[PDB]
C-alpha cells in the first residue's frame, strides 16, 4: 500500500501576470499530479513586491494551500500585520532582533497532513543584499534541526548565490526532506532526489511576467540600469506569462521523497515582436 502525500511548489508569484497563470492552471496541474497540497512563495505578488490582503485571498481562493516569502516580505505596509499573522504563511525565520519584524508572524510551521506532522521553513541567504540584518540560516536551520519535531521538513532558502544554495545543499542533504532555492527568477534545470533521499533545486523559478520581460520588470528601465546607469523606477511587465514550480511525492513511511518533476508553463505574448530594445531602450 505504501501511503505518500503528493506536493506542488510553485515559485516567486509575481504581479498579475503571475496571479492569473496560477489560477488558469492551478486546478489542472492539481488533478494532472492528484496533489494533495500547494506551496508557493508570494514575495512579488502585489506590484511586484509583497503581498496585500486582497491578494492573499485570491491566491487562497485560487487553491493554494502554504505560502512562503523573501526579500519583499514586508512592502506592502497597509496589511501586513494582518497578512503576515496569518496560519498558513511563513515568512524568512533568519531574523535579527534590530529588526522591526523580527517577531511579525512565523519563521517555520508545523500541521499534521494523514499520520505526518510536517514542517515548513523559509529562510533568507545571506548572500542576499538587505536593508536589515539578519541571522545566519546555517546556523539557525540546524538549532531548528535539532529540536527534532517533524516527519517531513519542507525548505524556502531564499539565496542569491548558487555557491550559497548549494553549499546549503550539501550540509542539509539529508537532515531534511526539501530544500527548494527561490528568488533568481529563472528556474534551474537541477531538480532531482539527492543521494541522500531529498528533493533539491538550486532555483524553482518564478510564476510572473513570461518571455519579453527581464526577471518580471519592464525591459526598458532594466537596459538602461545596466547602460546609462539611471536609476528609474522598475515597472511590472505585463509581458506574457510564466509558471514554474516542482511536484514532489514523499513516503510517509520512509519519509524520502519518491519522485520529483519540474512544472513549466510558457505563454508568449505577440506584443513583445513589436519591441525593439536594441535601441539602447
Ligand atoms: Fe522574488
Ligand atoms: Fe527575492
Amino acid at each position: 500500500m505504501m501511503n505518500s502525500i503528493k506536493f506542488i511548489f510553485l515559485g516567486d508569484v509575481y504581479g498579475k501576470a503571475g496571479r492569473n497563470i496560477i489560477k488558469n492552471n492551478l486546478a489542472q496541474l492539481k488533478s494532472k499530479y492528484q496533489a494533495d497540497l500547494v506551496i508557493v512563495n508570494a514575495e512579488n505578488t502585489t506590484h511586484g513586491k509583497g503581498l496585500s490582503l486582497k491578494h492573499y485571498e485570491f491566491l487562497k481562493e485560487a487553491g493554494v494551500n502554504y505560502i512562503t516569502m523573501g526579500n519583499h516580505t514586508w512592502f506592502q505596509k497597509l496589511d501586513l500585520a494582518v497578512v503576515i499573522n496569518k496560519k498558513d504563511l511563513v515568512r524568512p525565520l533568519n531574523l535579527d532582533t534590530s529588526f522591526a519584524f523580527h517577531n511579525l508572524g512565523q519563521g517555520s510551521l508545523v500541521f499534521e497532513f494523514n499520520k505526518a506532522k510536517i514542517r515548513i521553513t523559509n529562510l533568507l541567504g545571506t548572500s542576499v543584499p538587505l536593508p536589515f540584518k539578519t541571522t545566519n540560516p546555517f546556523k539557525v536551520l540546524k538549532e531548528l534541526i535539532l529540536k527534532r519535531d517533524c516527519d517531513l521538513h519542507i525548505v524556502d532558502f531564499h539565496a542569491e548565490t548558487t555557491s550559497e544554495k548549494n553549499a546549503f545543499c550539501m550540509a542539509f542533504d539529508g537532515y531534511v526532506t526539501t530544500i527548494f532555492g527561490t528568488h533568481t527568477h529563472v528556474p534551474s534545470a537541477d531538480l532531482r532526489i539527492t543521494p541522500k533521499g531529498s528533493a533539491y533545486i538550486t532555483d524553482v523559478g518564478m510564476c510572473g511576467p513570461g518571455f519579453g520581460s527581464v526577471i518580471g520588470a519592464n525591459p526598458e528601465q532594466s537596459i538602461r540600469l545596466f547602460c546609462a546607469g539611471s536609476r528609474e523606477h522598475f515597472e511590472v511587465s505585463k509581458c506574457g506569462a510564466q509558471l514554474n514550480g516542482v511536484f514532489f511525492e514523499v513516503d510517509v513511511n520512509t519519509k524520502k521523497v519518491i519522485k520529483t518533476e519540474a512544472i513549466r508553463i510558457v505563454e508568449d505574448d505577440p506584443r513583445y515582436l513589436k519591441q525593439d530594445y536594441f535601441n539602447l531602450i
